[PDB]
């Protein structure tokens, strides 16, 4: 079952791993059970691929809207907190991570992105996105910029694309309507359009990514980023005189980010279930737990609420939910991996200008529909085989399963699984309609 009686915990590089693995090393003296936090690049891609085939980590810390994909694959292990503990984390947190009735993880915290400013540069930061190509002219001529963040993950670039009217998935009375996308209207588009104008402009560069931009951010070249709390920690060691506060408005209309809940998940593999709620509900979430987390990188604003009391007056949290306030809680629909894929590509197609903002963005659009109509039809095809087969109309099941077949990502494997499901002239068959 990969593996025994330790728990491999996967959490980004971003966050505070150290620290995580403190709380880790505290419970492998009081337990025996050894705890191996691991942070690896695309972890949350690696994951539904590698818990599929029964491994993986036994825990998986992410952002909540992952979740539901994973949930909906049978990849998380249903999490049954008693009474008290569910009481000591906030119901919206919880809500985050209830999917299909059941709650598939732990909240640990909420994340929204703030504008983080360099004080020594602009001791008043900009209100408006529309203010920052004339400080990018004034801070250019004594050797410095306005304005570096990361652009090559869509996270970042949302705020504003979604400021006058983009949005993911259309959210009305009580469900989301996965036909209505809003990546590709007008207010996203003129949001992409000013990225690309600060681009053009040479305000921006098109390949900054994290480590670009918080370097210039830490050593004092740029006089501002857009990054979530987890960076403070860094911005702290610099030195540099910043602060954070609320994101610059575009066209009137506040920035809007997309709000994340840190999450800690179960795999369904994990033969250590039991050893992953003690960790998590009676060290993890803790005020003890987290803030060894949070003094090696800041989780902001914390699901549990005694640890979070001791945070609200710390400016930095302030900011970070007065813009979750303005933004929204990302959906946790297993949708929500294509529309990110899409949506990242067209932002660095438009932004290296390979594309126009109109075409990358049509573009997303349809390849979400594409992507969504492609696995509707994959399981309708394998459903109506399995139904068709069952009543004995042998043809017409093989006729379906080719279909699905025709359509997988791993034609081969179910191939090889038919093999052993089919009678083996209903397996002939279907090897004559490849
Ligand atoms: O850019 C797409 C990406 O956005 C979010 O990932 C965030 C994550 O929520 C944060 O915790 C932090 O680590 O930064 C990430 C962005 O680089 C979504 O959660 C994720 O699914 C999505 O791919």
């Amino acid at each position: 079952k990969i593996e025994e009686g330790k728990l491999v915990i996967w959490i980004n590089g971003d966050k505070g791993y150290n620290g995580l693995a403190e709380v880790g090393k505290k419970f492998e003296k009081d337990t025996g059970i050894k705890v191996t936090v691991e942070h690896p690049d695309k972890l949350e891609e690696k994951f539904p691929q590698v818990a599929a085939t029964g491994d993986g980590p036994d825990i998986i810390f992410w952002a909540h809207d992952r979740f539901g994909g994973y949930a909906q694959s049978g990849l998380l292990a249903e999490i049954t907190p008693d009474k008290a503990f569910q009481d000591k984390l906030y119901p919206f947190t919880w809500d985050a991570v209830r999917y299909n009735g059941k709650l598939i993880a732990y909240p640990i915290a909420v994340e929204a992105l703030s504008l983080i400013y360099n004080k020594d540069l602009l001791p008043n930061p900009p209100k408006t996105w529309e203010e920052i190509p004339a400080l990018d002219k004034e801070l250019k001529a004594k050797g410095k910029s306005a304005l570096m963040f990361n652009l090559q993950e869509p996270y970042f670039t949302w705020p504003l694309i979604a400021a006058d009217g983009g949005y993911a998935f259309k959210y009305e009375n009580g469900k989301y309507d996965i036909k209505d996308v809003g990546v590709d209207n007008a207010g996203a588009k003129a949001g992409l359009t000013f990225l690309v104008d600060l681009i053009k402009n040479k305000h921006m560069n098109a390949d900054t990514d994290y480590s670009i931009a918080e370097a210039a951010f830490n050593k004092g070249e740029t006089a501002m980023t857009i990054n979530g709390p987890w960076a403070w920690s860094n911005i702290d060691t610099s030195k540099v005189n910043y602060g954070v506060t609320v994101l610059p408005t575009f066209k009137g209309q506040p920035s809007k980010p997309f709000v994340g809940v840190l999450s800690a998940g179960i795999n369904a593999a994990s033969p250590n279930k039991e050893l992953a709620k003690e960790f998590l509900e009676n060290y993890l979430l803790t005020d003890e737990g987290l803030e060894a987390v949070n003094k090696d990188k800041p989780l902001g604003a914390v699901a549990l609420k005694s640890y979070e009391e001791e945070l609200v007056k710390d400016p930095r949290i302030a900011a970070t939910m007065e813009n979750a306030q303005k933004g929204e809680i990302m959906p946790n629909i297993p949708q929500m991996s294509a529309f990110w894929y899409a949506v990242r590509t067209a932002v660095i197609n438009a932004a290296s200008g390979r594309q126009t903002v109109d075409e990358a963005l049509k573009d997303a659009q349809t390849r979400i529909k594409e992507a969504l109509a492609v696995q509707k039809f994959f399981l309708e095809e394998i459903q109506l085989g399995e139904e068709l087969l069952a009543q004995g109309d042998y043809e017409k099941g093989v006729d379906h399963l080719t279909n699905a077949i025709a359509v997988s990502g791993q034609p081969q494997q179910l191939l090889q699984v038919l093999q052993q499901t089919l009678p083996p002239p209903v397996f002939q068959m279907l090897l004559t309609k490849l």
